[PDB]
């Protein structure tokens, strides 16, 4: 049947597991503490920002901070808990050949040089809460000509010496990898990291499991949590001291078609809540959702409408529907069991937890669908966050429940 139960291994408390990418630079402050509202409104609190270096050290040992400081006083006025990620080489220091058309996206000729400007980031804004190294080193983009994880580690070793040195309390988070990490090569970055001793450093380890479907990239294999088990379960027997996820999401781009396939802000509002209920129900200690806010022409077509707001920073239908969904859930999840069923449909995804006031919560969804039987209960309330209906339901010996492609939620004791 093909049904899949998730139980998660902890307890997850919203506001310190589920945080969001942003790019606060792009816009004045006036916009960007609107985006804050919006984010406080959901009861969340990280967020996660790049920090391109060739476009803040404009020129060797010259520096346009003035618009980053106030980003950070404001961040922590706004009482936010940030990790920024220092990624890309700055002219001056790239190891790209003579007449590159993209000199940033080759590394640093001396890790040192990299890891000073971490040191001095660190000192510079004391309230930022992790700092990150670097960005997807596995993808040609981040790092050219080849990915080298001989080079990332030493970046890395080189920046969390540094990094520590400044503050040997605050977390030091590696670099996110694309995907799960694979390399074109056809090793994987984590395995040649693992080969390293890159434990050694003690770094938080993280990917970006971007998929074509919420739990999978084909309709006929949703091996998504498989996939991310068995990552989560290796990065843990290596001694990492916490697993994040720094990106993952949906566009809602009308196109044309550039690897995503066109799913629309309905689509978005779906794919992230069903992708939302795994994670969450997975062995992440932190997620970040991409991203906060639509971008404008700045960015890839693409990647302009990944926003949970608009560009007015009004809510698109992705972040009405997260928004029902926290409400239903409450501020704190404890692990649980699904309702005992009778008839759930095959491919059906199945999450239990108990919500703070004592009441457990079925999220569940499959392809297919049909009804299911819940044998026990007499009584319990029906959510649909995408279309906010909700439906109380009674049994006199048990409750008929419809299942829908998209996720529902139901409150039962």
């Amino acid at each position: 049947s093909e049904i899949q139960v998730l139980k998660a291994p902890r307890a997850v408390v919203w506001k310190d597991f589920l945080g969001v990418n942003a790019q606060f630079l792009w816009f004045s402050p006036e916009r960007y503490n609107k985006q804050i509202d919006r984010l406080q409104d959901l009861g969340l609190e990280w967020v996660r920002l790049d920090l391109h270096w060739d476009r803040l050290e404009t020129a060797e040992d010259q520096y346009q901070l003035a618009s980053l400081d106030q980003l950070v006083k404001d961040l922590e006025a706004r009482q936010l808990k940030s990790v920024f990620y220092l990624v890309g080489s700055a002219r001056f220091i790239t190891t790209a050949p003579f007449y590159s058309p993209f000199q940033d996206q080759y590394p640093p000729r001396d890790p040192e040089v990299f890891a000073r400007r971490m040191a001095m980031l660190s000192q510079r804004y004391p309230s930022v809460a992790a700092w990150q190294v670097w960005n997807e080193p596995n993808l040609i983009g981040f790092w050219r000509p080849k990915a080298d994880p001989e080079g990332y580690a030493k970046l890395l070793q080189a920046s969390t010496i540094a990094l520590r040195m400044v503050d040997p309390e605050k977390p030091v988070v590696s670099a996110g990898m694309a995907f799960f990490s694979e390399m074109p090569d056809g090793r994987t970055m984590f395995d040649a990291l693992g080969h390293l001793g890159v434990e050694s450093l003690g770094t938080i380890a993280t990917y970006h499991p971007y998929t074509q479907l919420p739990e999978g990239n084909y309709p006929w294999n949703l091996d998504f949590v498989s996939h991310a088990n068995q990552i989560n379960r290796a990065l843990r027997n290596a001694g990492v001291p916490a697993i994040w996820s720094t990106e993952w999401g949906w566009s809602a781009y009308k196109g044309p078609k550039e690897l995503q396939d066109i799913i629309g802000v309905e689509g978005q509002a779906d794919y992230v809540l069903r992708r939302l209920a795994l994670m969450s129900a997975l062995d992440y200690d932190r997620i970040f959702l991409f991203t906060l806010s639509d971008l404008d022409q700045r960015a890839s077509v693409r990647d302009r409408d990944y926003g949970l707001l608009d560009l007015d920073a009004n809510p698109k239908p992705v972040y009405l529907a997260l928004q029902r969904f926290l409400k239903v859930t409450g501020p704190k999840l404890r692990p649980a069991d699904p309702p005992v069923t009778e008839d759930l449909p095959d491919g059906s995804f199945s999450i239990g937890w108990t919500r703070e006031d004592g009441r457990n919560v079925w999220l569940f969804w499959s392809a297919r669908g049909g009804n299911v039987r819940l044998p026990k209960l007499k009584e319990a309330t029906l959510h649909d966050p995408l279309s906010g209906k909700v439906t109380p339901l009674s049994g006199s010996d048990g409750l008929e429940v419809p299942v829908k492609s998209s996720l529902q939620m139901l409150v039962w004791e």
